[PDB]
């Protein structure tokens, strides 16, 4: 049972211009979903300090990058608190139409586009790399769930029965033909040390047979 939602005009026309628009800079896409694996394991562990109950569904605060070259795919997976269905719908947990219209006024006044993060939709930035972006979510609060969207206006839903995660999400970017530097070691671990070197959980990179 698989429910289409259509994206809000104005997020469908932030990704229309991430998407179309000539940018080179797309290595900061990582940073962004890495922040925000930063952000949702913050939560967690801020509720744990008053209900430790919270980590039931498991201790360990990390982030992992898993690139698959045989599938084309990297996934960045993080035991933060997780997404419900409603958080999900409701552009994955973020104030995605005020943000992009702060993010807009800001380009206006002279801002970059690399500071996407600071306005809250640095989610969106997955499509300067992929073609279609999976986030499987878990939070304490309500059952596993499959987000998919190829962009094209439109976003899917549905009940995942998929390996069971515990909590968190894993986003799984399925990338472009020319973007698959970003499945090799040597480029991943240049990107994290430039841009994420500084998070307070840890990064594991994985390797590949
Ligand atoms: O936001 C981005 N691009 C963009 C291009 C043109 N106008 C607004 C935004 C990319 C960093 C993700």
């Amino acid at each position: 049972e698989v429910e289409t939602f259509a994206f809000q005009a104005e997020i469908a026309q932030l990704m229309s211009l991430i998407i179309n628009t000539f940018y080179s800079n797309k290595e900061i896409f990582l940073r962004e979903l890495i922040s925000n694996s930063s952000d949702a394991l913050d939560k967690i562990r801020y509720e744990s300090l008053t209900d430790p109950s919270k980590l039931d569904s498991g201790k360990e605060l990390h982030i992992n990058l898993i690139p698959n070259k045989q599938d084309r795919t990297l996934t960045i997976v993080d035991t933060g608190i997780g997404m419900t269905k409603a958080d999900l719908i409701n552009n994955l947990g973020t104030i995605a139409k005020s943000g992009t219209k702060a993010f807009m006024e800001a380009l206006q006044a002279g801002a970059d586009i690399s500071m996407i993060g600071q306005f809250g939709v640095g989610f969106y930035s997955a499509y300067l790399v992929a073609e279609k972006v999976t986030v499987i979510t878990k939070h304490n609060d309500d059952e596993q769930y499959a987000w998919e969207s190829s962009a094209g206006g439109s976003f899917t839903v549905r009940t995942d029965t998929g390996e069971p995660m515990g909590r968190g999400t894993k986003v799984i970017l399925h990338l472009k033909e020319d973007q698959t530097e970003y499945l090799e070691e040597r480029r991943i671990k240049e990107i994290v040390k430039k841009h994420s070197q500084f998070i307070g959980y840890p990064i594991t990179l994985f390797v590949e047979k």
